[PDB]
């Protein structure tokens, strides 16, 4: 079946717990595979040690810029960017996992987890999974954001990987 992956997240060096994500490889296999491999680190790079750099309460928590740590960088397992696979899955509510981008066909490694239904992103950001476990951890991360997106604590993916 679809992969299950995890992110273990700290805030100011204290563990918050684990977010477990189902990757919908049945719908978006290329996008799911990228995220899966960036969690395991098996290509020699990935999410371990990187941050949630933009967090906006009542919107989303964004992470995955493991090269510049500020929303300008990241890279995929395929190359620096890859196309929008499809827009079949929608931003239906809290817990949706979706790709950040800089316009059409600019997926890399940055991603976000929604904390509300974000329907205006449908057709613009590729949804590729959802939170299975750890929404409490996501709500803690969210609480450390601000309207500008600047975080009030240093939020780090200390470990990540594949469960199945
Ligand atoms: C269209 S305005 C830019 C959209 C923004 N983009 C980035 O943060 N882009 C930088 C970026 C993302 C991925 C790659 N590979 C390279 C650069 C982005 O992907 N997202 C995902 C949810 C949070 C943010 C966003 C989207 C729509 C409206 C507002 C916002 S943040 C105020």
């Amino acid at each position: 079946g679809n992969p299950l992956v995890y992110l273990d997240v700290d805030a100011n060096g204290k563990p918050l717990g684990r977010v477990v994500l189902e990757l919908k490889a049945d719908v978006v296999p290329k996008t799911a595979e990228n995220f899966r491999a960036l969690c395991t680190g098996e290509k020699g790079f990935g999410y371990k040690g990187s941050t949630f750099h933009r967090v906006i309460p009542s919107f989303m928590c964004q992470a995955g810029d493991f090269t510049n740590h500020n929303g300008t960088g990241g890279k995929s397992i395929y190359g620096s960017r890859f196309p929008d696979e499809n827009f079949t899955l929608k931003h239906v509510g809290p817990g949706v996992l979706s790709m950040a981008n800089a316009g059409p066909n600019t997926n890399g490694s940055q991603f976000f987890i929604c904390t509300i239904k974000t329907d205006w992103l449908d057709g613009k950001h590729v949804v590729f999974g959802h939170v299975i476990e750890g929404m409490d951890v996501v709500k803690k991360i969210e609480s450390f954001g601000s309207k500008s997106g600047r975080t009030s604590k240093k939020i780090v993916i200390t470990d990540c990987g594949q469960l199945s």
